[PDB]
C-alpha cells in the first residue's frame, strides 16, 4: 500500500522518503503505508525567498522549499488553486 502527500498530489511507495512543509518548520516523512512516519526538523530562513505569492522559505539540507499559502501550489507556489 502506498502513502499519499496532499502537499505534492503524489503516492510515495514503501520507505520512499519526502519533504513536507508548515508554515515554520520541515518535515520529513517516510511511507509505511499507508501511513507515513514523519519527523519535524529545524529549518532555516533561505536568504533568498525564490517563493511566490507570499511562500515561507525554508532551507534543510541543503536545498529550499517553500510552504504555499492557501490558494497556491508547487515548487514556488506559482500555481492558482483552492482561492
Ligand atoms: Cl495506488
Ligand atoms: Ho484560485
Ligand atoms: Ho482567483
Amino acid at each position: 500500500e502506498k502513502c499519499f502527500e496532499p502537499q505534492l498530489l503524489r503516492f510515495f511507495h514503501k520507505n520512499e522518503i519526502w519533504y513536507r512543509t508548515e508554515q515554520a518548520a520541515v518535515a520529513r516523512c517516510q511511507c509505511k503505508g499507508p501511513d507515513a512516519h514523519c519527523q519535524r526538523l529545524a529549518s532555516q530562513a533561505c536568504r533568498t525567498n525564490p517563493c511566490l505569492h507570499g511562500g515561507r522559505c525554508l532551507e534543510v539540507e541543503g536545498h529550499r522549499l517553500c510552504h504555499c499559502p492557501v490558494g497556491y501550489t508547487g515548487p514556488f507556489c506559482d500555481v492558482d488553486t483552492a482561492a
